[PDB]
């Protein structure tokens, strides 16, 4: 192997084609499928894999009761072959904990998991399947990270982490790893007021992360990282098309510099966007209130134009179906002259929206860009909750 | 690896020997086995694998209810080690969708899946486990393909696709791929009036596909492809021995040029034939009305002689048992001086013929040619439907 | 790889040490374990594997009902990692049928399966995971073979096959394969009156098979094969210690030349012996009437001395527990200066001896020679039949 | 590969970070998970694996009834990918028996299992997946060994074994293996009065084992081995901090030379310690009476100072939860300039402490040293016993 260099531009995207879907909830109604949440995908030179935080129980198992809870000693980052559903029999345990990120640098995979009590959590950083670095909480309030893949360039893999309140100012850092070893640590700079759950991708030597402001903004923070100089900037997505949930109705003008407040009742959801001038696509839930539906909106110059709106759209999950977290990944090792945007949507089933069952879990759908104008339909979870009752 | 070249002649065949049987329905009565339909097999330099369209649920699972339906967002092309039954734990997800083909070019495998709504479907073409090409529907009516393996020669893999009505003239194209990239597109030419579900094999630089005319003919269309010139011809199987289902009684003379109409109530079923002069074998259901039984008939010069009839026969599935789709494959990488014909029969259980259960699925049997005169027995599915009730 | 040559002598054996046990019935009471019978083991340069004839259903499944029957289209030769129990998820399907043998020649594995109706069975011979030869029944009465491993020398792998009555004279042949291709066919010669289910091993250029005379003798036939000249001889085990089941009480003198009749009610069981002068060990059921218990008896010069008796013994399965078939194998690729005898015992549970359940299956235990004097205990199946009711 | 040489010093340790947790009992409530006990971990150049003694049944299976019993013909040493739970589908059977050890020498893995009746047990020593040596009982009373990993240096792997009473003087030997072959045998020397279940690790050419005196002492025996000279010494852990269970209250002074008696009602439990001057850490159950809770105590110079006490502590399992055996392992192939201490805790569920179920099993948690001061929480089993009733 050799270190991945982000030498290629982002592919042009006109629509989104289906990459994978695991149908985990449908299958797990009668097969041994682990309860999960916070899934993502990440690729390496050999192929792409699915990742998620296991809850340490199967879906039909009695221990699925109570899995709405986010943090327990029974969670772990698991990965598995793309397209299969996650079972106790087919998963690789990457690390133990309740918040994670992972990325392959071209040579080996780095995986990071936070675990422990709220006031004293710690991250363990793995590289090539072995633990190499440990990081104690710096602010004593749920040290946590991206919940989707990091990105590497010339051996350097930046990771965004937060420690502190979910509903007030917190302490976010960008940590630059090489072979899982810390090369540099930066405090968050820029205008983003609060950072959670960054979704990141790279092209032409730049890494861009689109995150979640859980404190104030319905517009999403955008962090731009130079992995060579190991420096960064942050701001908000300029477009009037707001993409967090909950959010108010889209205003006539967005704000690049400051959070746009409003929306009820959810303070936020992990999301993503691909920002490449005219070639810009924003994902968001269809509902402005709740994690239901999912749409992709092509919003030219969303990163700079406060009045930018959609010129095209594709429904990924219809608004009669539950969505959840969404994030970015790219197969940086594809046989293509450009890096092609991909994303996943977490399809959450169970609590709190479906409280007639005792559990919370999800399935996954993932799509990638196409230059063609492809037709579309809804890739919802597909399970009947009544079958679980 | 190196590109497969179709340099060898077809083996002479006097009878058929058992290659594989997965007993999926028997096993799936009490193990975690995926609901499938439209199975096939395809080989590569390392061995042969089974393929099918999953329905995204296990057989005993509650979501098996309703799996008579052909198209949903929960289907995917899966492959698995030949002889095992397909489980959530042992399958490779090749691509996502409800119509497929796959073939290995000697170096890597190309897999193609169509998905989406009837009026706006699209194909995604994968090569070496990564998506490389997308193709939008050209006629807005269920873009679809072979449901068995394609065949490659010097890196070129032709695939037959149809878009348009199932019960009227449609728009069929032959698309010539190399490394999953389109080299050439031809509109269907020749005398075949309608083309569905082509079953293809190759020898001495020729690829021959035997298909399903769902509009008019009980005789099967035959497409002959030159993968070097990337051109083709089409006609109907000449023999009076009619091989689609449903079909009328065999007439005194077949028709090479035009469909022979008649038969009730099914408009067609995927099938196959090996056409090599005197060395010609036609498969068909034993019933002329329904997908029950399966027989192989050696019909010398079936491709040219309108009065050709069987000189030998072998019952593969007796007429007291359900069959289904059938198709061709060859282990082009066998240590033999000739390419030996193989075929599979899909053994459909459940709806609509067995409507006392809520599901539809299948198991697989596969056989290959022998120069010996081997005895035979029925390789029916073997499950007791009462056990599922 | 390179062809195995049988250059080494047989190891001296004073007692037997535990090699593997799969506990398949215990585990299969509540896991997805295939119904099997006629198991064995066979090794290759990488390690050893377990083999058996699947019945194409799990043990707890409803289709286990009726698995006392020996021949169906739902059986297959399966292999799996030594020590695991056989599940739909972990087995390799070697070939399809209801009688088998398999052996590795140092380069690739040859596996053979007979299938079909009683009057028209056929063998398919596989090599390196691909079918290479087919053999039709020569006597029209259940063409069948060893049910344990064959043995190879310089690329030549002899296999003993029988076609004809189980209760009268039949037609047995020795077929000499190389890369699964027939090099020579011999009719059975010698004094053995009937041959079934040969258990074979090799050393110093000789292959010796100890078989089952189902027609007359309670003493076992012994076939000695020269795999270089491709010739053989046959006789009966000389010792007065009779080792088939059923058998009469051991007489004062055995018979090398002719069957010793008597015993009730079973006509025979597959068994084995290692015959190496003073270093000779005979296995047999403890009961003279039924397949219960298993004992190893060191009987010096059993192959020549009609008055030879045991000088030592080791109980493998106590006589309060069911046994079944037994056979020989050797890890010819071990890092040892001699080839060490190994054997397995099939531990049959269910019908006909335990007819309070509807099924018949087995588990496996396997042991190998030790020069030490090791203590012993009973390695019985260990399942409680009441748990299955 | 090349032989591991213990050239590196032990890493400095200030706290313990989470390495792995399998949540086997939680998962096994509704998945096919084997009943086990006596688990451990052991690494090789490729990674680390979990090991345990299977009971030859799944947890939910009816045969789990009675698994409190330690010795049966249905037990085996199994290994599996670190972090997964042990299932019939994912385990490697290392050897057959009811007491074990295993270690990798840098080239291949040696695994040893004892089996048989109490008065006539025997060990079989495997190397590279093949049996190579057998050892008969020397004292006729449950020949047995470490129940955690051995350690290798320049191809030499010492193993501590005991044969004789559990409640009186027994016969312990140190056996020095190379490629599974005995190089030397020593009778136990030193002041340790009784030796069971040694937990061993190596650094700078020394192997140190911390064991269980089941006869007299609540202080643990310490055996120090020179694997080059193949010699050893033994004594007791000097510290007043007593680490066996049961034990009396810690006295004002420990004893290096002799057992400190007292404690009720358990005669002992397998445990461990890392002894490296000021860098010394003792594990023990939190309860002095029973196998509940688990704490790590940094006790500088525990190996020499009879008045040494804890300067820091970390709770691994809180005292409201069951623990069990604990032992040492190190990833000797990590990319680190020092060998980093790791340990596991067996989390026993079921009998005898939870006798409202019929079974006994466990799950695993494993942690490794960190130079950081990391926060901590309890990594208890996490299953609800009520769900099993
Ligand atoms: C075969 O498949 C083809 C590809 O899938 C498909 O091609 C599609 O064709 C349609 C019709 O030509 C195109 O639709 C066009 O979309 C743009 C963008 O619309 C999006 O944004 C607008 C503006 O939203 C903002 O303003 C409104 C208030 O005005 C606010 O509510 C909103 O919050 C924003 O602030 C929005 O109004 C649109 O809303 C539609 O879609 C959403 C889901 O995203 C629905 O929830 C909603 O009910 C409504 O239906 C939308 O979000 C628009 O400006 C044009 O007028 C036109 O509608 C697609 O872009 C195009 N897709 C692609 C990828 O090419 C073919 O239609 C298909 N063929 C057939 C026969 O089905
Ligand atoms: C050991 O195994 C050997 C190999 O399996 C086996 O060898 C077989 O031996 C038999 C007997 O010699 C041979 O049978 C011969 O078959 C030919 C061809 O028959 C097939 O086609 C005819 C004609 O069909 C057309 O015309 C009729 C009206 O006339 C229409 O109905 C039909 O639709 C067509 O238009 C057909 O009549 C035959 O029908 C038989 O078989 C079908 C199943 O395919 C049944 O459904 C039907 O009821 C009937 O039984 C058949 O389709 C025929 O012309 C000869 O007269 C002769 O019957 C096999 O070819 C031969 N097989 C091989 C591969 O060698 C041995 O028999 C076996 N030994 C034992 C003891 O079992
Ligand atoms: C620690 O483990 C050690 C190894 O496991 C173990 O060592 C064993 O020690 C015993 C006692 O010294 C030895 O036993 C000896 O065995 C020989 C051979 O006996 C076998 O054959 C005779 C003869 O059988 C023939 O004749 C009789 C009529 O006379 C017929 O019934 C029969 O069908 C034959 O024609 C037979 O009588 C023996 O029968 C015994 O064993 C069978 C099971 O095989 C039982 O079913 C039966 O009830 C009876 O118990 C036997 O088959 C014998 O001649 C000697 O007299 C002596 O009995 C073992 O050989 C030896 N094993 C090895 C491998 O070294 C230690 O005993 C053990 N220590 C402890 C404390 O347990
Ligand atoms: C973020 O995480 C940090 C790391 O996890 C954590 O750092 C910890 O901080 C605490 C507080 O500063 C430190 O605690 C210190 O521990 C030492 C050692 O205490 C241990 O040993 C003593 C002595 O035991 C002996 O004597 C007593 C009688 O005196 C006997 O009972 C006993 O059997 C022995 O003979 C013992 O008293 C302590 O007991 C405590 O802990 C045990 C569990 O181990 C409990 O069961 C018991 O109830 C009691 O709570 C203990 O065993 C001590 O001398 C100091 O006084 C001080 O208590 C930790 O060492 C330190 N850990 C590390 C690894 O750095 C932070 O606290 C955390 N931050 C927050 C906000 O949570
Ligand atoms: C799913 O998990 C929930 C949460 O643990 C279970 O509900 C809980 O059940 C327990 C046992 O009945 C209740 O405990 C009782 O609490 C009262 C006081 O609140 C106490 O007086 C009793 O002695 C007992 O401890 C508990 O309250 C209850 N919690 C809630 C939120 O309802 C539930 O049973 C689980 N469901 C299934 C199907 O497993
Ligand atoms: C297998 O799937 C079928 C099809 O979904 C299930 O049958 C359906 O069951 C639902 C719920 O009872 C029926 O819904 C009802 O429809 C009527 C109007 O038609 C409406 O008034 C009610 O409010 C309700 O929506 C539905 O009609 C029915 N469909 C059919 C074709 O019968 C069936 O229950 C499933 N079986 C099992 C065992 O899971
Ligand atoms: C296990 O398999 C056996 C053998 O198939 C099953 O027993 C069979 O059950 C069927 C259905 O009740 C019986 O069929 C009946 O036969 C009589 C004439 O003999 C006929 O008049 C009826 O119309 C019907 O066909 C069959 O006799 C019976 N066979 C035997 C040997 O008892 C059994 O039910 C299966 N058990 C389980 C639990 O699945
Ligand atoms: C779990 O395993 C235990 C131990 O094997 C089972 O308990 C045992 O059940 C058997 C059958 O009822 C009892 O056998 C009876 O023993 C008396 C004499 O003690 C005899 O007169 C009867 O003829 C019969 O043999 C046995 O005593 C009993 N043992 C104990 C310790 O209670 C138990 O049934 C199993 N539980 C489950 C749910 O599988
Ligand atoms: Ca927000
Ligand atoms: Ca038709
Ligand atoms: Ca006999
Ligand atoms: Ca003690």
């Amino acid at each position: 192997g050799t270190f991945l260099n982000l030498t290629k531009p982002l592919c042009e995207v006109s629509s989104w084609h289906i990459l994978s879907k695991d149908n985990a909830i449908r299958i797990g109604e009668d097969a041994h499928i682990l309860v999960t949440r916070e899934p993502y995908l990440s690729c390496d030179p050999q192929g792409c894999r699915m990742f998620a935080l296991s809850q340490g129980t199967t879906l039909r198992g009695r221990h699925a009761n109570g899995t709405i809870h986010d943090r327990s000693p029974f969670r772990a980052l698991i990965s598995w072959e793309m397209g299969q559903a996650p079972s106790p029999y087919n998963v690789r345990v990457e690390c133990i904990g309740w918040s994670s990120t992972s990325c392959h640098d071209g040579i080996s995979r780095m995986s990071i998991c936070m675990s422990g009590p709220n006031n004293n959590a710690s991250a363990v950083v793995w590289y090539g399947g072995r633990p190499v670095t440990e990081i104690p909480s710096w602010a004593g309030n749920i040290l946590r990270t991206q919940e989707s893949e990091c990105v590497c360039h010339k051996g350097i893999c930046p990771v965004v982490m937060t420690d502190g309140p979910a509903n007030n100012r917190a302490a976010t850092k960008i940590i630059y790893f090489k072979e899982g070893k810390i090369q540099k640590i930066e405090e968050l700079a820029g205008n983003a007021q609060h950072i959670e759950e960054c979704s990141c991708y790279g092209a032409v030597g730049v890494i861009k992360c689109v995150c979640r402001d859980n404190w104030k903004g319905a517009n999403r923070p955008v962090i731009t990282i130079d992995p060579e100089m190991m420096t960064h900037t942050s701001k908000y997505l300029c477009s009037k098309i707001l993409t967090d949930t909950s959010r108010p109705n889209d205003p006539t003008n967005g704000n690049c510099d400051a959070p746009i407040t409003g929306g009820s009742p959810d303070p936020g959801v992990k999301g993503f966007a691909f920002l490449d001038g005219e070639n810009s696509w924003l994902g968001r839930t269809i509902s402005k209130d709740s994690r239901s539906g999912y749409e992709m909106l092509k919003v030219p110059n969303a990163e700079t134009d406060t009045q930018s709106g959609p010129i095209s759209h594709q429904v990924i999950v219809n608004n009669q179906n539950w969505s959840g977290y969404s994030g970015a990944f790219i197969d940086y090792w594809a046989n293509k002259e450009c890096f092609n945007p991909c994303f996943y949507v977490e399809l959450i089933r169970g609590r709190p929206k479906e409280s007639s069952v005792l559990w919370t879990s999800n399935s996954i759908v993932a799509l990638c860009g196409s230059k063609e104008r492809l037709g579309s339909w809804s890739w919802h979870d597909g399970a009947e909750i009544i079958y679980f009752k």
